[PDB]
């Protein structure tokens, strides 16, 4: 399972990549506008992320019309080969995905909330589909159930579109995604950081360190 | 999963084709007779759909006897290579399917209501079998259970006939067909258009464009 | 399980009542406005339905504010003892239900789309809660799964609010509701009419008539 | 589980009643007309069965209209207190059932092929409902599944209508009805007699009989 | 769960009665004829078992005709109040069971090999029904599945007939009968003795013995 | 299922109670110190919450030693009859719960992370036990599974301690708690507010309002 | 679920009693012989535990013959009304249990390794039966499966013998016993103390007291 | 499944290796410091184990910083080709694993307590990942459930990191690991010794020896 960082915060992206545990980044217009404050331009932020991340970087078009979407998508693609064009699940979005796929531009269909939407995006040739589990949780349905059904549907038809679980809120979204077999999760930094941690890891490390002081006073392993 | 449009209405077909999510069309004598009013003739309707749709186009014979069905099927085949001959599940229909299969004329066995009917159609060599889920629902049995059994039976014997789910009434027939693994669904236009839609997609799109207005006055993505 | 008729059409209600299989009626503002055209007034439609139907008749308030809802609910209550006040699942609607319940005015909480909303309505003391299965089917979620969860939740806490399955589109919504154990279904007239019918009932009746003609050419039973 | 005999053949009924395992009888127009030959009249056949069978005896109306059904029902009732009036699942039949039940005349609703039909018959007050399992088997659906659903539905609502499994063709219909918990099965005579039999019973009897000739030559148990 | 001994050997019964774990006895013509050798008469054997065993003692008739079975059953009854008359699952056997039940003579229907035979014996009023699990195992059918189905059936109808698992061959027949909830098992003596034993029991005692030798060489518990 | 608000924010508590959907409040030392800023005293905050909430108000002791806990608990209890003393799952906490239970002071055992801790608290007589699902989610285990096991354990032993699900982060914790059958959930305000809402409720209300304008221009229900 | 301490060590018993979570004690000749060193005698140990523990205190006989066991059991009973006589699963042990049960001396059958042994002990009238889960684990079978079967068997027959899970090695034996519904677990002291503990309890407690220092310098709760 | 020995005790390792059932060894700082007492040095213990064991030997770094870990890991690697570097699940440990993996130095990520940590370690390229089942049992969570999830996750993504079950306490951890399909278990010596043994193996051997003595008083097989 690949793990993407769901942020436009450059410092978070740097730190996450410096852990070697981040395989790419997803952004969206909200996450970008959060960071485009106090003189920082959205265009510089996008170029900087594309520079520092070796893996895919998902960047969302803002136009709602087919022509504007394909035009913006070609510009996004021109910024670097790791750019992935994020495109909403709409009638025009699907048309744009089909055209862009034929042009060998990688695409990520976003704002997906049920398995049939996901299937339609795959039929259009989309590289990744992003169902939003947290926003489903918000409306009182277990979002992970939609991930499970997409995985089954994609398995049934040997679909090559990757399932990119998005709107992740907690480490159990991540655990359930991995057990289901989703291709990718995208996580906020706070969630990313918690995935490495466990209280018994902390405790066991402290105890081993104390045990070793009985045999080596300076805490080193001299071999 | 392939998605066909279940209509003889030219504008619905034109619209759904232009969306890029319609892989074919199914018709029947009722659908065609609805469009053959105020001047239009059934031959023009059939020829016009064949022209618009690159994928399979299923057209039903009207004869009930073997010889009439085979003669009408050859005339339907003559209209274009993408024509598929729809034939009812009857003794004469099965004989016709076996004859036409040997002539390499694609066939679609219709009016199928249980799994063993579907198996018999497959044994006669039919290209597609169309179980009617909505008409089973109407009589108080969950029509999707028949799709699940047909899928298992066809998997057991490596059967190459495609399951074409028909008499579809709502987007859950479509969801459950995909989870089962049916090869094709054919859907009325009203159903097809709903498949792309979800209120959270609409809410999330409107919110993203509002966020973007905080960094781009004219709502543009300049890169 | 009670079966209500989901219409404001007086001819449909008269017919279903005469069949003896209609235990009540649900209306909403869409249904009522469909009938109050070309002269007929909405207050007259409501009153005629109250007169015809011996069972509960659900009539929805139009105000969105607590004070207006309660005022409208009292005028609804005053039209006849079988009137039930239909109230939307909103903050003001919950407050209205709590007040009307304390006044021994029967209430029906509507526009419910997940099990926790249904629980909230039951906690406000609502007489009936109406989850909309067909509108969930429309957005790609199996609406009956919400009914199943509500039944389990209500069973857990011995809740007395009745589950009134609404937005019903087909006889399998009805079948599954009964298997789950929902208290009420409300159905449109074309669904109601299908519930009695089965092709093997029709076929068996015809056959038994022919059998009887052998021992009695007139077709009567003389005992 | 009560066990009824599904026949109008007086020799079969006598033979089966003579065994102590027959709790009642069901007839229908076909079963009666098969026996009403060679100067034998349907009225005598019915009266004879009523006299010989302590338990319920189900006798089917032939009128298809409400008023004719109620009039035939009362005449059937007048033939004996054990008579039960068999009435088809139609709009007129439901109306007739509701009238007869209020007159304390026992009823049996027949020609039932799905669970919601069975529920409607129970809601009209019918004493017994008879789903036809064999005729469902004939059309490619496992009829016993319908019994299972009706049992669950009736349990959910504490329904007092007895489930009378009809159109029984083999002893596995009977076994499955008992495991489900149906209240009654009605069986043809050939099925009835097979229910007592098993090859290991026969083989065991013969061995014990031979084992006993070792200790007692004449085959007696002198105590 | 009650536990009976399945034998006619007086020494086995005497030994098992000494243990306090045998609740009754079953015999059959094969078992009785094995002990009636070298001048021991079957009449003596039956009387001595009745005297030794406080609980039910099952003794099988030898006639196959109704009158003879009822006559023999009455002689058996007269031998002691704890006598239970064992009667085969046949047409005359069901008739005899019904007659004897009405005479308040306890009965045990034997040579039962499926659940419907067990149901029929229960409907005749039988006190105990004895399905033969070992003989089903012999013919390649898991005999315990029949016990499971009988338990479910008897539970569905609140049947008072006790399930007496017979033809037991090993301790797992016993374990599974207890997990199912059968009322009684009857076991051969070699099975009965095995039920108390387990190698970890034997090992644990020896070790506790050795431990106590450290504290008290005497081997006593002076309190 | 009772719903508590998990906050010490007086404005949130006022608003939640003014919806009639809040059955009590839980606090802890963190939530209280959040509000005890800029001249507001912790003691006034606790008294104010106890004043405005009619249901239970859980207030946590700060002492870690048994004597300090029982002393603080008696002071908390003295502030009002709705006060519940929140006590951590420690050796001294359990001793304090036992003493306080005998004094008829209601208690809430907090910081519970597995089902056996919950059982020990119930054995001590605790009124409520609070397992922390969100903090389990944080460490990579599905916290709701612990709620499920506690419910089963409590069911097994007819335990009267109420399960109070705490550390709730999202509406699916709430839905799963209700399906499991937990006695109480305690939720932050943001979660509380989301429980009432659904996009289809919003949409349906807007549509009904527009439909009614065709029949009543001023949007009122004049009866 | 009752929790007993499985030890003869006086200080462990004293400590666990003072915690309020120990409902009784089990001993065996090995546990006692461990404490009967450096002067202390087994009689003083047994008498001293009986004094400290209000609940049941199980004390094992050392004789292997019926008469010795019954005599030792009467002497154990004489030591206090809370004494329970532990007797192995052997033929003489079962006889002793039956005799002692009639004398109203409470008993505990030990060295039980499968469900049928437990059933036999229950049929002899034993107060508690102790299956050894840890010693089953040692030989490669999951000992908790035996507890689950015993629970089902005892439920089937409304058996009043309490299941006392023994040879417990870890807190998951305890968890699974509670989920199954065993009546009692007996645990070594090391296991008992771990049952109250969890790292997140420790982390959360330390964090709460840190938060409170921001509003109360001396860490006190003044109300 | 490979079986490693989890000890630094050279006498235990020698013994297990001589049995032929030990495929490798795991150590940690606690285990090593237990043996390096009263003269013996830690560097000598490690070297002797590397010499004795032909299979993998896991030796844990003591530094907590990336640079120190890699330096220590290289000195460990240099001691022999069978050395595996054990590295804790921390941010610096993941970085170290990634670096060492690129240097073709085999690694073992330790102190893993949930499936997502195990996934992270596999993504860093670790040779073996060691979840601690016994430490999870200690805190009241069934540690084997984490092994089951890791196996499923690893199967989903065709991950080549081997699952090395650690913190093993009993032979049922071993049994369940094999049923799940874990790649390796590492066991303490007292667990290892039990894996070969079963009381029925011992009993059957004794019996077969007695049987042979009948046909051969010396006890040999002369062929
Ligand atoms: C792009 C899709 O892969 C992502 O940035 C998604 O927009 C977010 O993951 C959605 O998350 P929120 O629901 O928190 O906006
Ligand atoms: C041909 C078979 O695929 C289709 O046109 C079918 O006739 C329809 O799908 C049947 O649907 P209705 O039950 O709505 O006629
Ligand atoms: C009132 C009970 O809430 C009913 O009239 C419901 O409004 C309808 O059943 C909703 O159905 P539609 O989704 O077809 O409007
Ligand atoms: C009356 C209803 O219980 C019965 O006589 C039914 O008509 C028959 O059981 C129907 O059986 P067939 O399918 O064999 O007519
Ligand atoms: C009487 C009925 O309970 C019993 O004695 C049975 O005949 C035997 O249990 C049958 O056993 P076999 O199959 O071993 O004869
Ligand atoms: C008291 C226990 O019922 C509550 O206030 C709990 O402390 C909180 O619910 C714990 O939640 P957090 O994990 O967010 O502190
Ligand atoms: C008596 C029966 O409850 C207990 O003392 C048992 O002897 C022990 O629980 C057995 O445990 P070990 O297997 O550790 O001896
Ligand atoms: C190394 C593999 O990670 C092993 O030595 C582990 O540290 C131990 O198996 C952990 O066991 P304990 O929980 O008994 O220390």
């Amino acid at each position: 399972m690949k793990i993407f960082l769901d942020t436009a915060n450059i410092d978070e992206i740097r730190t996450g990549v410096n852990w070697g545990i981040v395989d790419g980044v997803t952004t969206n217009p909200a996450l970008i506008s959060k960071e485009a404050v106090n003189g920082k331009k959205y265009g510089d932020i996008i170029r900087e992320i594309l520079k520092i991340v070796d893996g895919p970087v998902s960047v969302e078009v803002v136009s709602t019309k087919y022509e504007g979407m394909v035009e913006e998508a070609r510009k996004i693609h021109g910024l670097g080969d790791n750019a992935v064009v994020k495109i909403p699940m709409t009638e025009d979005g699907l048309r744009a995905i089909k055209t862009l796929s034929s042009e060998h531009i990688n695409t990520n269909c976003t704002l997906v909330f049920n398995p049939i939407q996901a299937l339609l995006a795959a039929k259009a040739g989309v590289t990744y589909v992003s169902p939003f589990v947290g926003r489903l949780d918000d409306i009182g349905e277990d979002g992970m159930q939609i991930i499970d059904m997409i995985r089954t549907i994609f398995n049934n038809y040997i679909i090559k579109t990757q399932i990119l679980v998005a709107s992740i809120r907690n480490p159990i979204h991540v655990l359930r995604s991995a057990v289901i077999g989703a291709d990718v999760v995208t996580v906020p930094f706070n969630v990313l950081k918690s995935l490495m941690k466990h209280p018994k890891t902390d405790e066991g490390l402290a105890k081993f360190l104390e045990d070793w002081k009985k045999v080596s006073p300076d805490g080193k392993l001299i071999l």
